[PDB]
């Protein structure tokens, strides 16, 4: 997959992977939903929307010694499709610290990404609890 | 010359030459008296004191097709000597600084060496135009 620039950046790939690392870690401490609901996937980029069924309605049972009627199928109350936005936030790793991990061997200041990661996850707390109003979304 | 050590401190050739040089051209700038006076030398470290001539006299010069006179000797009205005195100052360079330099590459900072250069000078300066008391040295 190529939308994302992994070998466009200047960044070595012990830093990709300082970096990730920064991120998950504070990803895993930050949410919640998670640990509440299921995950389903991760299904890729491309899945733009998903069709769910909504059982929100009771219906009878059948009980008989021949079982024969067809009535007793259950519905599905309404039938749905729900967008997944894109979540996300922007950190700026600043030129000179790069340099700065060049020679001077201090190593980058990856704590700008935690706390976009932290953001991110905090955006995606929120959506899950209150599904924004925009874009119609139920939480 | 084996007074001057220069390795047991720490500092490469490479900081030295940087150094001496800062002392010389700030004695350079610096100085009045070897404009008006020439150096003579110079004699090494071992040299305590110096014999000198005084002529401090007027007389003839010869002149004749053969010159069968001896009258025209130069005379030293008095052989006398004088005792060369140290002019010193002393600076520190910390072990912070020799350690960046000795990693990180900044440079030492040889204004400290610049700045005992231009006060040995200007103590030169003032023992050879307003001479010392405590020495004997008339100026």
């Amino acid at each position: 997959m190529d939308f994302l620039d992994r070998n466009a950046a200047p960044l070595n790939e012990g830093e990709w992977q300082r970096i990730d690392e920064a991120v998950v870690s504070t990803a895993r401490r930050t949410l919640v939903a998670r640990r509440i609901i299921d995950v389903l996937g991760p299904l890729g980029s491309g899945v733009y929307s998903i069709p769910y069924s909504v059982f929100s309605g009771k219906s009878p049972t059948g009980i008989d010694m021949v079982g024969e009627n067809e009535e007793f199928v259950v519905e599905a109350s309404r039938r749905a499709t729900i967008n997944l936005p894109i979540l996300y936030k922007d950190f700026k790793i600043m030129w000179r610290d790069v340099e700065a991990d060049r020679h001077l061997g201090l190593p980058i200041d990856v704590s700008t990404a935690a706390v976009a990661g932290n953001f991110v996850a905090v955006q995606e707390d929120h959506l899950i609890f209150n599904g924004n109003v925009e874009l119609g979304h139920d939480g």
